[PDB]
């Protein structure tokens, strides 16, 4: 008598638009616990909002210059953040006050990413690296020559023991955390705009400027789903997971569109029409069917879109 629900569709439906950057906004990302959304900004700013309700927060302010990319840590209590002014900045959410600025990078950082113990913050950057940071201490680790055109995401698998790097130079990189080193190089060469792990830990999703995201396994250099439809050829665009209700992709899109997937068919299931410029960041909310999505600077809002699967 106990069934499954599989779901053909989900039915994501504008809840609340979130007015007040000023300028583009590079990032969403839910707070692990729920609670919350961040937002960067090319406005040098990070906001906070209400993870269910879009409510504003706070403003998070100190970099001088844009920000790419910001990422909680696992407890919820800390912010990063990357910035044109080639620093990262750690925060405390509760103070909204800077705790470190890590320095070190010589141009733009465009990405960031605490490991799930969250003692240790990724980074990449314009510079072509790849950089280690100890959270305690703020200063970096190691410096890894990753790529050779700037890198567009860093990511931590489940334990921390893996990073996984992206770059403009056609390359996906996979790097043990503790000695820094590389363990693999996945190989067209178009630019590859993001990439982050799979959720069983297994895979990595990457984006090309090629209007294309696929799904890789990475130790057997072996690509197992493919999703197009969308428009992906200048910015990097973030992709999700949906793993609340249906197995979806999540993914923006340069024709302002939010589109979603069912993960085994490859199939769209949504597209969410609302904002008015390229939809740069989507996040899913860890718990919730609950998706935000940010736009570029005809547009500056976040919106929030719920289903009921
Ligand atoms: C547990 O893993 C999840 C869960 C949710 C999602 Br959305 C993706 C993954 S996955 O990408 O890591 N694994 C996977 C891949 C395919 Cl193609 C088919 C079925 C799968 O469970």
């Amino acid at each position: 008598t106990q069934s499954k629900p599989t779901p053909v569709k989900p039915n994501y439906a504008l809840k609340f638009t979130l007015a007040g950057h000023t300028k583009a906004v590079s990032s969403v990302k839910f707070s692990p616990n729920g609670e919350w959304l961040a937002s960067s900004s090319a406005d040098k700013l990070i906001k906070i909002w209400g993870a269910y309700d879009g409510k504003f927060e706070k403003t998070i302010s100190g970099h001088k210059l844009g920000i790419s990319d910001v990422a909680w840590s696992s407890d919820s209590n800390l912010l990063v953040s990357a910035s044109d002014d080639k620093t990262l900045k750690i925060w405390d959410v509760s103070s909204g006050k800077c705790l470190k600025t890590l320095k070190g990078h010589s141009n733009y950082v465009f990405c960031c990413n605490f490991n799930p113990q969250s003692n240790l913050i990724v980074s990449g950057s314009f510079d072509e690296s790849v950089r280690i940071w100890d959270v305690k201490t703020g200063k970096c680790l190691k410096t890894l020559p990753a790529h050779s055109d700037p890198v567009s995401a860093v990511h931590f698998n489940r334990d921390g023991s893996l990073i996984v790097s992206s770059s403009y130079d056609g390359l996906c990189r996979i790097w043990d955390t503790a000695s820094g080193q590389c363990l693999k190089t996945l190989i067209d060469n178009p630019p590859v705009s993001f990439v982050k792990f799979s959720p069983n830990g297994k895979y990595i999703l990457a984006a090309t400027l090629d209007n294309t995201l696929k799904l890789w396994d990475y130790s057997k250099g072996k690509c197992l789903k493919t999703y197009t439809g969308h428009k992906n050829e200048k910015y990097c665009i973030f992709a999700n997971f949906s793993v609340t209700g249906g197995k979806w992709i999540v993914s923006g899109s340069e024709d302002n569109l939010v589109y979603i997937w069912n993960l085994q068919t490859k199939e769209i299931v949504q597209k969410l029409q609302g904002h008015t410029d390229v939809v740069i960041s989507t996040a899913c909310h860890p718990t919730e069917n609950i998706i935000a999505s940010a736009a570029l600077e005809n547009d500056k809002t976040i919106k929030l879109w719920k289903s009921d699967c």
